Formats: C-alpha cells, structure tokens, sequence
C-alpha cells in the first residue's frame, strides 16, 4: 500500500505542480490507510505565477512545499492529522520536518535523496530532528 | 480587543519561549474573537534544548516559528482555521506568510517591524504575497 | 483542474482496486480544490477477496462502490463534506446518488456513461434525483 | 440503555418516516452512550414525494435507508463515527452493512428479522460480511 | 418538523431521565433538520443516584440540565453547534440561556411555561438575554 | 507548564473581564500541552453591559463563568475537549463542575479557594461530584 501511495503521489505532482524543475507531492495517511490530506508544491493560491517567479533561486522566496501544503490544508479545513504517516515524493526539508513533528505525524515514507541534491544539508537537520523526536523514516 | 490579544500574546511568549534573544507568540482568532489556536517559538517537541542549539545562527535550523506552531497544532488537532485572523508579536517571515495564506487565515495583526530588523527582506516577500493574495495586514 | 483530478482518480483506481473488470475511484473536493476524501471500489476492509467473491454477479453482494467509500470514510473520520464536489471515474449508481445528495455534495463531475453500459437504468434514476434535488452534473 | 435507544428509534421512525409500509430509524451511539448521528428512511431531501414513488417496488429506486442516512449525515456534518455502535429498528441490508463496516462502526444492535421478510437474502450477505470483518451483532 | 422533534424529545426524557418530578430533554438541530446533539436531565455521569440526591431541593446541587448536557456533549465530542436551533421540552433557565447564547445557537423552540412554574423568574432573565442578544424564541 | 498556564490565565482575566470585583479565566489544555479552548467571565456576547447589571447580586443573573465559556466556545466551534485538563484562576462552582464532568475534562488545576469566599458551599458540591466521578483536582 505504501508503494502504491508513493506512485499515486508521483502522478499528483506531475499533474498539478508548475515547478519547472522539481515536482513534489505528499499524502497524509491514517492507520486505516485512508487519505487525510494531500498537497503539492506551488506558489500560494492566487499569487501571480510568472516565469521570473518560478526560476531558481527566486522561487524559494515564494514556493510552498508539498508537505507544508498538506499540513496547512488540514489546518484550514480542520482535518485532524495526529498519528498519521506522511508519504512524500521528496524527503522533507528541515522546515517541513519541523511542521511534521509539530502536527503529530509519526512516520515519513519516501525515497532516498539523490545525494547530488542541493538539499542534502537541509535534510541532515531533518534527520537529526526526526530521530531525536521519535518520528520514523522509511525508505521504499 | 486586538490590542488585548497582542498583549496576551506578548506575555505568552515571555512565559513559555526559551529563545534567549527573541520570544514570539501568536493567536489565531475567529470572527467572534474566540481563540482557535495558539503557538510560541521553540525547538520541536522533545528535541533536547542545549545552549549550542539555541545560539544564533545555529538555532534557525531547529526553531519552529510561533505562527507555524499555531497552524501545525490546528492540523494536529483538526481545528479549522479557515477565515480566522492571526495576532502575532512579530511580523511573519516569508515562510510563515505562505502558511498563513494556505491555511485560509484572512488577516494579520501585529506591530510594524523595527527597521533595524534582520528580517526586513523576508518581510518584504511576505507583504508582496499578502497583497496579491488579499490578506489584510493591520498594525497596532 | 477537474480534468487533472479525474486523471488522478483514474490512476488511483488502477493502482488500488482489485475488481477484475471495472476499477473505479472518486475524489471529494471543496471550493478551494482541496481534497476532502478519496475512495475506490473494493470488498469491505478485511473481507477475504477470493476469486469467487470477485466474479460477476456475485461481487455485487460484497463490493463497496468508490463514491460510497469516499463518503463512508468521511463519516468514519469526521471530515465534513457539505458543499463539496465529487469527481468520479464512473457515473454514480442510484444508491451512490442518494448518498451524494444526503451528504451535501453539490456537484458531480464524471464522464458520460458508455451507452453499452449495464448501469444505464440505475443512472437514469440518479439523474432524476440529481435534477429535482439540484445537484449539478458536469461531464468531462 | 441499548433497549431504551431502540425504543427511542422506533418512535423516531413512526414520527418522521413517510414509508407507507415499513418505517425505519437508526441511532449511532458512542462509548459514553452519547448520540453521534440519527437517521430515518425517506426519499432524498427535496425530492418530490408522490404516491407512485412510495409504492412497492418503485420506491426502492428512490428510498434512502435509515442507516445510510445516519452515516451520510455524519459525512455531511463532519461528525466522527469511528468506533461507535449503531442501534437500528431493522437489520441492515447488505448495502447498509457495507457502509457500517467502512464507516468504522463496530457493533449493530437491533431485533431479529421477521423471517417472513423479503430482505432475508440481503441480510444473509450482511451477516457474512459483519462476522468476517469483526462487527458484532447483538439482538435485544 | 419542529413539533415532531419536540414529541421525540418528550419521549427521550420519559425513557432516560431519572428525575422523579420533571423529566426534560433537548435536541440541537441544524438548518437541514439534522440532529447535532441530544441531552436529558440527570446527575453527572457516574455520580451515585440515591433517593436523597434526587429529592427536591437537594437535587438542584447535582442535576445537570438537558440543554446544558446537549451543549457539554458537543464540546466533549467536538461537534459544532454554531447556527443551530435547540428544541427543548422545558424553557431554558437563565444559566442554560447563557450557554445557548455562547454556543452560537440561534433559536429556541419549546412550550410556553406553565404560569404555575417555580422557574418564571429565571425564565424572565432568559428572555431578556435572548431578546437583547437576538436569539429567536418560538413556542409550540 | 501548568503554573505558566495559570499565570497566562490570570493575565487573560485581567485583560478582558469586565467584572468589577472578581476577574476569572480558564484554559482547556490537551495532553500535548496545546490549548484547546479559552474563556473568561463576562455578560453574554452583545448583552448591554451597564453598571447596574455588573453590581452584586444582580450580576449573577447575567454573568457567564469562565469555565462555562471555555466549554460553550468548544461546543460552538466543534473543538473536541474529551480527555483535556482545565486550568482556571478560580475553583469551579457546582454548575461549572457539572459541565466539566459532562464535557469529558479529566483534571482541574487551580488555586485553593480563599476560605473567606462566598462560594465555599458551591465549591463543596463541586468537590463531592469531582471525587466520586473521578475528575482529579490539583492545587498549585
Ligand atoms: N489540491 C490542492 C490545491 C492547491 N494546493 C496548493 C498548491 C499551491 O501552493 C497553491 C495554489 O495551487 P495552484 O497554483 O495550482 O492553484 P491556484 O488557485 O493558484 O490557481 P492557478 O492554477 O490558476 O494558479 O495551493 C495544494 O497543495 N493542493
Ligand atoms: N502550547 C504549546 C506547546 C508547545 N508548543 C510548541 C513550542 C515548541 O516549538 C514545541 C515544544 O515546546 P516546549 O519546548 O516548550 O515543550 P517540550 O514538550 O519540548 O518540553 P520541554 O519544555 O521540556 O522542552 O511545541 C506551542 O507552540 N504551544
Ligand atoms: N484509502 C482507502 C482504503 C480503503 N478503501 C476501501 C476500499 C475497499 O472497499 C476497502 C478495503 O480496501 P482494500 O481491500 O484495498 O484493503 P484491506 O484493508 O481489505 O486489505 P487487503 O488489501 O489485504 O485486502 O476499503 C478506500 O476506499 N480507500
Ligand atoms: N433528521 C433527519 C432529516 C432528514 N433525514 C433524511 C430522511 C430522508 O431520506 C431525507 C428527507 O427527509 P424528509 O423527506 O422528511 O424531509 P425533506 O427535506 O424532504 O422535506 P419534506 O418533509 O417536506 O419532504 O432526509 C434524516 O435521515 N434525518
Ligand atoms: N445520551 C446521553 C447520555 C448521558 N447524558 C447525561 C445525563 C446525565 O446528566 C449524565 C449521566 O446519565 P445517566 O445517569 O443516565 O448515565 P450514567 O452513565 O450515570 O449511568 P447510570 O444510568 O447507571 O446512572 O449524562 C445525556 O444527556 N445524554
Ligand atoms: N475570547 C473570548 C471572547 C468572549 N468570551 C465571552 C466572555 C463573555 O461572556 C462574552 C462576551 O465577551 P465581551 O463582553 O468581552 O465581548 P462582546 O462581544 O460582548 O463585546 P463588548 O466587549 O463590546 O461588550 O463572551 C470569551 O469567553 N472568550
Ligand atoms: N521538503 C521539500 C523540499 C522542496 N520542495 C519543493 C520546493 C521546490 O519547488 C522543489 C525543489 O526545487 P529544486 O529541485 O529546483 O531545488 O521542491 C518541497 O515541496 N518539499
Ligand atoms: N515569523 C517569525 C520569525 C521569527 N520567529 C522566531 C524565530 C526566532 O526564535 C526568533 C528570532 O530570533 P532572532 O531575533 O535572534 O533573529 O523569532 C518566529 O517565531 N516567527
Ligand atoms: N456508482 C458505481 C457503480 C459501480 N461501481 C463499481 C462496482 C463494481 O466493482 C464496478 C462495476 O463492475 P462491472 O463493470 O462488472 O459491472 O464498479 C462503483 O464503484 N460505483
Ligand atoms: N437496511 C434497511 C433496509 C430497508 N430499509 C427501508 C427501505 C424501505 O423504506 C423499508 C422496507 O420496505 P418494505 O418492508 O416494503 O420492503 O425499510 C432501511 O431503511 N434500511
Ligand atoms: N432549563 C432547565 C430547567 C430545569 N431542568 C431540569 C432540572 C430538574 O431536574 C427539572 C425540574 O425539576 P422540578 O420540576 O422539581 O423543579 O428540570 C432542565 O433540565 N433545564
Ligand atoms: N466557577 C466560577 C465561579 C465564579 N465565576 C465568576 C462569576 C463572577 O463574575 C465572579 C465572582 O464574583 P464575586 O467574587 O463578586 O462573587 O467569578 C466564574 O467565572 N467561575
Ligand atoms: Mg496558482
Ligand atoms: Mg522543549
Ligand atoms: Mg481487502
Ligand atoms: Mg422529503
Ligand atoms: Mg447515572
Ligand atoms: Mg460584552
Ligand atoms: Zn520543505
Ligand atoms: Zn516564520
Ligand atoms: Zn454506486
Ligand atoms: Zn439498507
Ligand atoms: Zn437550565
Ligand atoms: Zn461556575
């Protein structure tokens, strides 16, 4: 089931993300394997999406990460995430990892980062926080 | 009312936040002036808070912002924030601004940043996003 | 957007549904295009899925429909659906249509049934109920 | 308490159901004996109720069952049913039994079917699914 | 509909309430006539119900009112009551009226008090608060 | 943490309560130390606040207690209080104690009453109900 959800998230990212380089999506799943929340990476809702704003490095000032969006959407709609797992097509950065911990999510399921990534340092802080705070990491 | 909530938020930060430089709190409030969520800045729950982890600039890798915490708590407990206002003792950084927009919060109430702040560039992106996305900014 | 959700729903069905003839999925989506609930067709959770139980016509006694599942999951988790739209890879049968009406879903988005379908009579009652009760039907 | 809730449901059916032959109601009860959801059998809300549409067999194309309505109402309003019991004046048919299982309801409390019933075959499938999926049945 | 709910409430009180003098129940109902919460008058859950504790006037120190119970249950289970109506077999006392106003209930439906009632003074304050705060009172 | 929440509640009462003699506030806290609900004592929302209505003894006919307001607000907004603790600047009266028990709150954290209080008899009934119904009382 986890691998199928990962495949489902890869497709969601390809369908919806306007990021020209890296399309990211995340699914928050409860203990009955039901979907509690979904997000993809994009500029905030209604924010004009121009070519200049989607180029690197400018885009980092504007882009909302997929995992942050799944959690913000649950806050917006009042969907309780405590105790769920998060399945994400990309390992969460340090800022998303903070949100995952504080939102009560207990497990991150994803793929091992391409260690040519420019996010490797951010991911190192993610792993330090996850392991000490007791959030499991599972790689498919 | 907004001013009394800001004062309450200031006291919340002084009571709870362990940041040695800048203690921040935020309150999310609905149209009846009822409190829907509260947060303060701090390291993730259960992350050992050593002096080295709270020193600047290392603390930025670990500290969870007050507004991010209030939103993440609402996702954790399934408390709907759509349509609420957020009263914060510090203007939200660009990342918190993305969360505010995506969680359906309509209005930010805070103090005008001290123009000696090191966060002015981040706040500059916050206001560009708030203005295009139609989030009202109210200064006390 | 509706078309991308329909495509995502199609992939969800192909990944998860064990029906050997017709795999169906549905997405319930609010006015911000956020996903509130998801379902696919399958036997009840934990019911052993033997070849005999999945053969037609015996499977109709056991199979839970995708739209029924998405609504039942929302009841299970307390996720409010009032005012949402439902995007489904198959037009809802008359029983699913009753659930859609009673759960406050306002709009059905799907494909026009293949006029070789064995469900045309059931769909005929669905549309009579949708029209009198004011549920919009939108075909992709 | 269970028998009093059953009596309460019998009265609710008599008060509200327009079915000319069989009036049905159901109460979803949590582990503190609080009422989480209530339904009765009827045509969908706002659907014209004519004599022709309430006659047998035509009515089966239109009538929403009491247990299906209690669950659809919880989906509509975002009331969490997971782990509750359902007390119903009539044994749930196979379609309602699927919804009961998927909505997380753990126990069905009702009266033994009159085994002159035309629903006996549908009830046989209900019992097969309940017993294998671990939903208890209690007869008063 | 309001009259049928009042009748159902009367029966609920007769079935469940242990008050030897006056059995009271209340139903909180949304704009679709769905039941959001139900209560009846009784001592707190688990408080031993001796004859001395149910005798007047000692019972007033312990008895929980039906309308207070329906609201407290909604707080317990997180069921939103904002905008609902309350149908009660007895006019709410001044304390219940404060709860009704603060929980966002918009309308009280009940019977006109028997002018031999010992609660007329309390009801007098109830109506002054309902009128200034804009809660509609409807008598059956 | 409990003592800091008590200090936070004392300030909230001083900021917001218009009671000329005794300002009261209460915080409902979950097992992760997150704030679920907040209240202070005051006349009902929108009720004209005149000097005559805030004088003793007239005010008791109108004033909503802080703990009752925290619970009514949770009912209004659909915030689930079951299993939380309540931290209050004043010991709950017998009527608030009934609401605390019925709303699923499991622990009262407060300060020992000034035993020159005119509420001592009401508090005696509170303690009888709390101890028999299994709600803990903790004094700071
Ligand atoms: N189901 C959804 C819908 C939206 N979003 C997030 C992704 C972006 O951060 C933001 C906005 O998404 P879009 O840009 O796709 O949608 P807009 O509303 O901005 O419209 P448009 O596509 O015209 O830009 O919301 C999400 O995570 N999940
Ligand atoms: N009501 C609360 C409780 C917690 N938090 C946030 C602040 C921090 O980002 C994180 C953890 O807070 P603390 O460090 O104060 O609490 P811990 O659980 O880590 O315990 P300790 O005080 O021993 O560090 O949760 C919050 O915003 N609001
Ligand atoms: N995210 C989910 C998970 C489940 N279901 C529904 C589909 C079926 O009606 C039922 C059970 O699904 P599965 O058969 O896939 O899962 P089980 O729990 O039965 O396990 P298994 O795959 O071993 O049969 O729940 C759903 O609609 N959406
Ligand atoms: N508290 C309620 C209210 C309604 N329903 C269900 C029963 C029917 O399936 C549908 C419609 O009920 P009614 O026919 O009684 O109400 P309408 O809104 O259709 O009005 P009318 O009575 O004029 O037909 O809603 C329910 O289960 N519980
Ligand atoms: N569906 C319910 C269940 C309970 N209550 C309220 C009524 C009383 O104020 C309290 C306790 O009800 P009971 O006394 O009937 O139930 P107990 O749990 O105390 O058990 P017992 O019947 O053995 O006294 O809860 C309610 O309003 N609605
Ligand atoms: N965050 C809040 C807001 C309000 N209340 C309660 C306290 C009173 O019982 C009632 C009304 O509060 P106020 O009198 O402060 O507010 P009003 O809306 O009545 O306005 P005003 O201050 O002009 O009287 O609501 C509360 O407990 N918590
Ligand atoms: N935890 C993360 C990290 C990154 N991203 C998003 C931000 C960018 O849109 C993209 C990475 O862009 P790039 O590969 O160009 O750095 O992935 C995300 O959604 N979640
Ligand atoms: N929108 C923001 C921006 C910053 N902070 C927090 C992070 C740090 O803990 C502190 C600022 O630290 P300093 O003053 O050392 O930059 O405020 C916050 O909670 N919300
Ligand atoms: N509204 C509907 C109608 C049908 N189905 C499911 C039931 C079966 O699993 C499949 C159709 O099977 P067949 O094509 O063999 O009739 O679609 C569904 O999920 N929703
Ligand atoms: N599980 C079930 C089965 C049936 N019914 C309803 C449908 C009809 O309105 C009535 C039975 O009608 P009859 O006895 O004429 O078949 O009961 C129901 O609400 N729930
Ligand atoms: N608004 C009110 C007022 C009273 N009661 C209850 C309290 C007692 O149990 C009963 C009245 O008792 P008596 O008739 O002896 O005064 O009604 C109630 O539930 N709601
Ligand atoms: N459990 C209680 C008891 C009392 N109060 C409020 C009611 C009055 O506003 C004040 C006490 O007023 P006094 O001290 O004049 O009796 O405290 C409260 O909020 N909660
Ligand atoms: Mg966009
Ligand atoms: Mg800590
Ligand atoms: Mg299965
Ligand atoms: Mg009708
Ligand atoms: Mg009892
Ligand atoms: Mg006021
Ligand atoms: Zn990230
Ligand atoms: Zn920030
Ligand atoms: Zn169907
Ligand atoms: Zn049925
Ligand atoms: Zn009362
Ligand atoms: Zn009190």
């Amino acid at each position: 089931k986890a691998e199928k959800f990962y495949s489902l998230a890869c497709y969601h990212a390809q369908l919806f993300s306007k990021d020209p380089n890296t399309k990211v999506a995340a699914l928050v799943i409860d203990n009955n394997n039901n979907i509690a929340s979904v997000g993809y990476n994009g500029l905030p809702r209604g924010f004009e999406e121009t070519s200049d704003r989607w180029e690197k490095p400018m885009k980092y000032n504007y882009v909302v990460h997929a995992q942050a969006n799944a959690i913000a959407t649950a806050a917006r709609n009042g969907v309780r995430l405590d105790g769920c797992s998060i399945i994400t097509t990309l390992f969460p950065c340090k800022e998303c990892s903070k949100l995952i911990i504080q939102s009560g999510i207990r497990k991150v399921i994803t793929s091992k980062p391409c260690k040519d990534s420019s996010w490797l340092e951010s991911f190192s802080f993610s792993n330090e926080m996850f392991d000490e705070c007791g959030i499991e990491v599972e790689y498919l």
